[PDB]
DNA sequence: GGGCCGCCCGGGCCGCCC
DNA sequence: GGGCCGCCCGGGCCGCCC
């Protein structure tokens, strides 16, 4: 069986989708979304608002999981890891294992887990439902290496992975986005963009 | 669950909605109230009143709790807390701890909590229905950090939550503004007021 | 007695001055030295080299302490502090107190003092002779607050006082300079020297 | 007493001086050495051959000793290491020390030294006379990360210290160079050749 | 050899003195 | 009420792809 876990979208019976809030473009904004791209951009260990969105209500005791793989072909066998300068940095919450690229900020019951068979990091909240008269939850994840980061990522880049999951394990829906860690994510979405529309 | 309280307005079936005074901006004025921002401009440790207004007589026993949290996502994780600087001040009134940055002065009833779980400070006094004929309630806070001050806000600005409880904990209206604590009041507030006039 | 050190030059038997490393004024060099009006500007934290300079060997045994103190008549009898957002960081050396803000980096003997009776800080190591070729020995100094930190210096200037002690206690000489610990000290410097010239 | 070895330049009785070899500026050079700038440009873990030069021999059992100061007043104090990325990877030679940057290849006497009070490598030789005709005796030293490593050198310049020791501990003489580790050395040398000549 | 991402840089934007 | 110091900001400056 595949080591690499998939990216396929299944927005599945409940309806699940993702929601990015409209950050903007200058230079050194901390998080922003290109939809043209499905692409976040954001600065190393800023807080980065993901939108939950269903349709139907999961059921009681459902999960809600995020993982990197790299983008690439190239690349997806190898496990996505912080590099060995963040690493040793005295920068734990108390709770993330120091080499998880990927933490989750402001909840109680943040779980860290290393698959046995793939070597694989991931970072699980439950789900819970939106407020009455909102439409959606939020999970703030933090990036800890930029995607440049020597060592780590080294300038590839990677997707994140979210799945709903209830307590059995069955996968009630998955989307996911790509990611970019850099100093200056306006700039760079930017760039990205006329990228795409002179040259993609 | 999430260790960040909510800040969405909730009205409720007691129609619970917060009044403030016409102080106006004179340059040091101690307390004025900008609609347009829903933000209070204050000086510290100087009396704010705050006007609870609600349709119905909430229950015997009603409470009315006050927060503040850091309102960008970047730091809604983060306790606000008073800096280190003013947490040494010998001004405390015997009552609140000397790290809690919102007080209520005039009130006998005043209790000061710490979150045993998310470590974030709130302020509770009994729900006391108006006076015959009288509209609302008036409660008197109080700051007791700039929002500049260093190791502490930052400069970051922060939402005051008040929520009304019903003894057994239901919530039952929720309404936050914005606070600016600041040496100079109505310089600011006209400041932000032409900012959001010019380039909001 | 009184609780104030001496400020007073006095270049003693031994020849005893200061030098300093011509810097220039980029508006945000690290450390920068003005004649005019003997005066360092540095940064929080960063290396400030000074040089001791004597005509003539002093005896076994001398030591090299430094001291701050106000300039100012009014502030002189303060002790000089760290404020306490910094002395709560966790930026400590290994040796040097908290409280104290003048720390040396680079030497396997200092020492850190409390003097149990004005309560004042110094830092002291060893006066070592140059080595051959050499016409001076240099410290580098560290400064651990801004000197517009609030709840410490809070904007007030300082004098450091540097004493050459023999091993009895004697003053064998002492100089001292004005300090402003800063963001911008090449900015600051120029600013200083122009009202100065301008209005002093 | 310092923790900082002394970079003076002292040639001493015996005449030592270093030798670079002529390599031009091309633009990936391996090696290549600036007499107007002192500074030896150089790609990580090639070989950087030194020369050492005396006018008179020196005694049986002297040593030659290499260590890396940070060239900056503001760094001194700061051991130099590898990065942590580096330091992980697999390319020991089987003597050296994952920790250190300059290595010697091609010697079956090499030490490597950490030093119990400064905590400061060096890796030393012993010093052999040249072959009769020759005037000269070359060392090969590799330096293992680039002077941009993230979590390393970080873009800081080093000196590269040669001290001639006698086996009693006496300096003979003691030499040093700046040292860059980059991708294109020629066109680094050429870049700060010509920054001297026009902004130096 | 030509040329394409983290960080440095001078310009300029909140408590307190006058 | 007028006006005088830490930090934010867009412009632009080294390993690696081609
Ligand atoms: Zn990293
Ligand atoms: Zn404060
Ligand atoms: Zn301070
Ligand atoms: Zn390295």
């Amino acid at each position: 069986s595949s080591s690499v876990p998939s990216q396929k979208t299944y927005q599945g019976s409940y309806g699940f989708r993702l929601g990015f809030l409209h950050s903007g473009t200058a230079k050194s904004v901390t998080c922003t979304y290109s939809p043209a791209l499905n692409k976040m951009f954001c600065q190393l260990a800023k807080t980065c608002p993901v939108q939950l969105w269903v349709d139907s209500t999961p059921p009681p005791g459902t999960r809600v999981r995020a993982m990197a793989i790299y983008k690439q072909s190239q690349h997806m066998t190898e496990v996505v890891r912080r590099c060995p300068h963040h690493e040793r940095c005295s920068d734990s919450d108390g709770l993330a294992p120091p080499q998880h690229l990927i933490r989750v900020e402001g909840n109680l019951r943040v779980e860290y887990l290393d698959d046995r068979n793939t070597f694989r990091h991931s970072v699980v909240v439950p789900y819970e439902p939106p407020e009455v008269g909102s439409d959606c939850t939020t999970i703030h994840y933090n990036y800890m290496c930029n995607s440049s980061c020597m060592g780590g990522m080294n300038r590839r880049p990677i997707l994140t992975i979210i799945t709903l999951e209830d307590s059995s394990g069955n996968l009630l829906g998955r989307n996911s986005f790509e990611v970019r860690v850099c100093a200056c994510p306006g700039r760079d979405r930017r760039t990205e963009e006329e990228n795409l529309r002179k040259k993609g």
